[PDB]
């Protein structure tokens, strides 16, 4: 299976789903490098970030665990179609990408924090992530080119 895939069992349903411990994304189907990939973003900060600030919030006091609560309910909403990420990521991101519906840029190995490029350039290209943990705070992330 492509990089960083695994088997798993369902533990409420008992069906296979597979798992990508390199982007946190997980999915029912069996899953079928660049010098750039271009993604976007939404960042949920908490207390222990390393800047715990944002355009958003002047002191950001919620813990670690609450923000992967948040960052959780946002992955449900856009996998339902309930709501899409550009609009989550404009209304809810931490970080001031969010003016541009998350959009970083296209960027090359080096430049972004590890876990980060490394869930970038393991996404296929229209793929999103799950939770993805960073010294920004949590991130769910687009690959969009
Ligand atoms: O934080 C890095 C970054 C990247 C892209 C951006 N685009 C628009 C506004 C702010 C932006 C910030």
């Amino acid at each position: 299976l492509p990089p960083g895939w695994e088997k798993a069992m369902s533990r409420s349903s008992g069906r296979v789903y597979y798992f990508n411990h390199i982007t946190n994304a997980s999915q029912w189907e069996r899953p079928s490098e660049p010098a750039r990939v271009r993604c976007s973003h939404l960042l949920v900060k908490h207390s222990q970030s390393r800047r715990p600030s944002s355009w958003r919030q002047e002191k950001i006091t919620r813990t670690k665990e609450e923000a992967l609560e948040l960052i959780n309910g946002y992955i449900q909403k856009i996998k339902s179609g309930e709501e899409d990420f550009e609009s989550l990521a404009s209304q809810f991101s931490d970080c001031s990408s969010a003016k541009a519906r998350g959009d970083l840029g296209a960027f090359s190995r080096g430049q972004m924090q590890k876990p980060f490029e490394d869930a970038s350039f393991a996404l296929r290209t229209g793929e999103m992530s799950g939770p993805v943990f960073t010294d920004s705070g949590i991130h769910i992330i687009l690959r969009t080119e």
